């Protein structure tokens, strides 16, 4: 799969080696892995590396919080594949009061106390910005087990649902937290179209690279939790082509969304509407798109 | 607009100039053109040229029938743009029994006697093969004014409907008639998937090149008859990109359908199922695809 040309230069946080060591090391002590094979596969995924490619301009003392959060969410995302929608929903709903800090964790259950301690530490660092990540996380969690996954979707309807299931909004709030980048509600409302476009790119690039893993899961895991819900299958069905052909076509559409991101950013500036915070923010989204792609292309999570 | 590479090479019927003069001449004599500007525009389109690109291996004494049939269907296709769905349906339905030879034309009305005389002449030349074009033409005519054009469609639903509106089956029956190429019902069943894939390519290539013409019609002609119904607009809507971006993505998808055509034909041959008639037929479909594209790239119908 030769990626078509992009004008985006991916960038990686300069503390990625140290933070990956710290965070992988934390999860290897605390998380319950079913065996050695799983522990090695965990390290091979490089979950702190994807984080550092997503947020290459995070503050040095904040990048580790983001790595911890995306790491725990990835581990949960995989666990849900062995569950029904109802089981998965119960699992996620238990973590929500714990994430808010309202209910104490059972210390003999690593997902509970990892989540509790992580969000406590985030609020201890920046309460206001940490709090702004909560509802976006919950929105994503609830999307993950939404029964709409077992209903037929066309490309447009899928992308609208996928914006939640991909965690676009939590990733935006986490990006802002990690950079200490505060935006007003007026600034936030102004970039909604830019956010919705960026979401499509993150989602589809992920779908392209994760298709084989998800196909295998769909054949071996739970009939609900493991269900194949991906633009790759949707376009292959709609257009009657192979999944491989669908990927080639979808990658071209991803470059069209890159072009649209540039035009939308230009138009924001050409109207009177770009602020310094908004420029840092839309540039940050660019890094999410290119970093997501660079990680997806290199991670053993998708290639083995 | 740079077409991506293709391995399909077009061919044009050897008698295209002399047949074009004969057929343009008959319509210029008989058809009620409104004025000299319309007469010039009609010649500029090159309707016999597209027919000769579609069917370059037509028998020399049958190609003119195909040029006449396609030429009258094009003229009607443009007339319907100024009509409501109801008016268009009434207009087409009156021609259906006339096409069958079951109802005599009003000789004061050119479309009726042109349609009647043409089909009588094709039945006189080859009764059985002419009769085989009838229902495919009527299926196409009925699709042209179907209210489903005025309702939302996804990419898959559009391609399914568009197979009828683009005349895929009538073009197949006409190709066979023009070549005297007789296929059994079993042979035809073997290439159903190849026909379906070919329809998508003809449809989408037409959609890409005829977009600017159709956009202009949609804004100036009848709100129903002229309604925009095209993969360019549907993909743009599904993905939230411009029309020009959608055309880029669609062209790549068209090359995927070419690859699929080649794989399906290879499989048919490998399984020992490619009869000499089927080999002629599938090569014929390839000329429709490449011929349609070369004409679409060059006709004044789409560039002015
Ligand atoms: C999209 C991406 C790499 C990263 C964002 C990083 C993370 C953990 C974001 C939180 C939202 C999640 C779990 C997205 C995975 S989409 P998925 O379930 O399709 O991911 P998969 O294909 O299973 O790796
Ligand atoms: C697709 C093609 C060039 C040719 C087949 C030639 C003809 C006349 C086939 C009969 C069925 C029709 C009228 C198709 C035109 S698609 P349309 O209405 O979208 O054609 P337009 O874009 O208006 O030129
Ligand atoms: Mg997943
Ligand atoms: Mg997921
Ligand atoms: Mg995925
Ligand atoms: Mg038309
Ligand atoms: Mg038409
Ligand atoms: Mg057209």
């Amino acid at each position: 799969l030769e990626p078509p040309p992009s004008t985006f230069q991916p960038l990686c946080h300069p503390l990625v080696e140290e933070v990956s060591k710290e965070v992988d090391g934390y999860f290897l002590q605390h998380w319950n892995f079913p065996n050695e094979k799983a522990r090695k596969k965990f390290v091979a995924a490089g979950f702190s590396r994807v984080t550092c490619l997503y947020f290459p301009k995070a503050l040095d003392d904040r990048i580790h919080f983001a790595c911890r959060l995306l790491t725990v969410l990835f581990l949960i995302d995989d666990l849900l594949e062995y569950m029904s929608f109802e089981e998965g929903s119960a699992y996620n709903e238990k973590l929500i009061p714990i994430s808010r800090g309202d209910v104490l964790p059972d210390r003999s259950i690593p997902v509970e106390y990892i989540i509790y301690d992580l969000w406590e530490s985030m609020r201890a660092h920046d309460r206001e910005m940490a709090d702004e990540i909560l509802e976006p996380v919950f929105l994503f969690m609830r999307a993950q087990t939404d029964r709409t996954r077992a209903r037929p979707m066309g490309l447009g309807g899928y992308l609208e649902y996928r914006e939640r299931d991909v965690g676009k909004e939590l990733l935006a709030a986490l990006m802002r937290f990690s950079m200490g980048l505060k935006l007003s509600p007026s600034e936030l409302q102004r970039v909604r179209e830019i956010d919705a476009n960026c979401s499509k790119h993150l989602s589809v690039v992920n779908d392209i690279y994760s298709y084989e893993k998800e196909l295998y899961t769909s054949k071996t895991a739970h009939s609900e939790g493991g269900i194949l819900c991906t633009s790759v299958q949707i376009l292959a069905q709609e257009a009657d082509v192979t999944a491989e052909a669908a990927k080639r076509v979808l990658f071209v559409m991803c470059r069209e969304w890159e072009l649209r991101h540039q035009l939308l950013v230009a138009r924001l500036s050409a109207e009177g509407l770009e602020t310094p915070g908004l420029a840092a923010y839309v540039e940050g989204l660019e890094y999410q798109m290119s970093g997501n792609e660079l990680w997806s292309q290199t991670t053993l999570r998708y290639s083995v």
